[PDB]
């Protein structure tokens, strides 16, 4: 067993390994709807970079999860990465909601980590998981809300200039 | 009462304190719609830091006009900032007419205290009125006037476009 | 509904609404205060200086609470600011008196907040009170307490002398 | 007589030949107190200083409305600089009491001639007091009325304790 585990219980290693997955997973998903937005078909550089970012945010997430569970002298335990939800994403607001339910889901996935560690007594976690995900998880469904609020008002029969002027105004 | 109060009526004194109350209360709207511009169901931050910027200009007002009053020796009679006239502003548009009666109310304000400087013959008044406030209120209210004009334009079955257009390209 | 809120109840929401108002009375009794000592027959540009830059940081205080409210998908809801406490705050152990009173209270409104928040399980309000508010409270009040101490060492008979050496060696 | 002269009627041109004399009296006052001060038996090296800024600051006065004078096609009629009011100037607050009649007179003279100046009809002159002059008495005024409020907390049986923490803390 390890030698400088402390006040760090299975279950917290455990959710922070469900965790770990989870940022993988929505790493991946990043990565899929990062590459499908720069398909030749689909063309929206901005909106390709956009989760090109948000796949390495996540990427810096499971990194900072798994120095974290190495700092707690927790084991890393690595499962599949579940294929993305989609092969296709479908337009911009699609994407983006898709993008939205998998922040939301990650941020539950935090707060539920977050109330196991405050139930186990981890201080430690509690104040990894505020400091380093809950804030960027909250600060980017925030963002990821006023995309959809902007491509929302720029639905109906103009939406694929719409969503031009998205990719090009708000995305670089 | 104060030593140095020279030519400072009581009633251009009250007039300056409810012209305090009233950059007050421009500020707190402006608080109010640059927070309303920034909700997630809103997501406009051209409009929101528009507003905020606002805010602050009317921030800088107040406590110009209350350096002002006691540089001439009158007193700061503070009074209950009422309440934002909306909780919700509505559309870009209709925000931007509540700025512009607002910001028209308070160039009425400074219009009518100027008058009342002049009749009460204070030079130092009108003078401070004339260099940090009348000038300021015209640009601002021309400044509203040319963003409701594109808003205008703007407008039709093509709003929420038009609306994320002027945000994007007018208020950056 | 707001499409980006989650595990953010509605009585967080009122507190951080009901914290907001009490951060605006907070930062406008700072402006009754910070102008109070800039009066002529006052004259303390050190105490005033003082409480300006405290109006500024409950300024700041009030804006990142309308920030957070608004990345949580919550309405900001604005009361009136009520009317400062004092027309007239007396001499600066009085005023200092004051102003420690109101951050205590407004301490007090942060520590109930956030054992609302901890009761809600709300992380990402707790982690933001704790990064931004209950430790500026605390250097905050224990400033102005060593304000207090020291105004009471240049206290008694000479208490007009102590009020300009206080003013001039500890504010500027 | 002038061929440059239009609008600018006689009383204004000799209400602003007696507002130059005043200006002269009045820096030549503030050349009595600031050697006052200097004089070895009152040594009060920043009360000395402020007065010799305020002979400067009179005599760029008398300058700008000299220049004005000639600017607006009027002749700077010279009368005799009246004899400073008194030669012993008396402790630091009785001075500072002097210069504050003496600055609350010059303002009266510049309100008043800015009231000729309205009645005459003559707009450059009283943008030029405006500009030039109002603004810096009443900022005046308010410097020595925040100085006689400090040296009057600096009074009592302290009275040369305080007038040296004045000068020391106030005037350096």
């Amino acid at each position: 067993s390890s030698q400088i585990r402390q006040n760090y219980s299975t279950d917290v290693e455990a959710a922070v390994n469900s965790l770990v997955n989870l940022y993988l997973q929505a790493s991946y998903t990043y990565l899929s709807l990062g590459f499908y937005f720069d398909r030749d078909d689909v063309a929206l550089e901005g909106v390709s970079h956009f989760f090109r970012e948000l796949a390495e945010e996540k990427r810096e997430g499971y990194e900072r999860l798994l120095k974290m569970q190495n700092q707690r002298g927790g084991r890393a335990l690595f499962q599949d990465i579940k294929k993305p939800a989609e092969d296709e994403w479908g337009k911009t607001p699609d994407a983006m909601k898709a993008a939205m339910a998998l922040e939301k889901k990650l941020n539950q996935a935090l707060l539920d980590l977050h109330a196991l560690g405050s139930a186990r007594t981890d201080p430690h976690l509690c104040d990894f998981l505020e400091t380093h995900f809950l804030d960027e998880e909250v600060k980017l469904i925030k963002k990821m809300g006023d995309h959809l609020t902007n491509l929302h008002r720029l639905g109906g029969p103009e939406a694929g200039l719409g969503e031009y002027l998205f990719e090009r105004l708000t995305l670089k």
